[PDB]
């Protein structure tokens, strides 16, 4: 009924400007960008291992690995809870 403010969701956002975006970013810190390459899949770049992980989510049905969701909220919300490599997800990066 309300917008929302931006958060994790950049839309069309390429791999080196998550980088500028993530990089030196406490790890868990996170956002989510479209494929550039794949249209309707998705990108979650994340800080992590002092870098920038970048786990591809294939697609109601998201695939991250071998972890299938239904939704990008819910697929958030269990790395939230559960580790990928090294860090879990903590939070959406800051917007200046
Ligand atoms: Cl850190
Ligand atoms: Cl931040």
């Amino acid at each position: 009924d309300s917008e929302e403010r931006s958060s994790w969701y950049w839309g069309r956002l390429s791999r080196q400007e998550a980088v500028a975006l993530l990089q030196g970013q406490r790890h868990g810190v996170f956002l989510v960008r479209d494929s550039s390459t794949s249209p309707g899949d998705y990108v979650l770049s994340v800080s992590e291992n002092s870098r920038v992980s970048h786990y591809i989510i294939n697609s109601r049905r998201l695939r991250i690995g071998d972890q299938e969701f239904d939704s990008l909220p819910a697929l958030l919300e269990f790395y939230k809870i559960h580790y990928l490599d090294t860090t879990t997800l903590i939070e959406p990066v800051a917007r200046s």
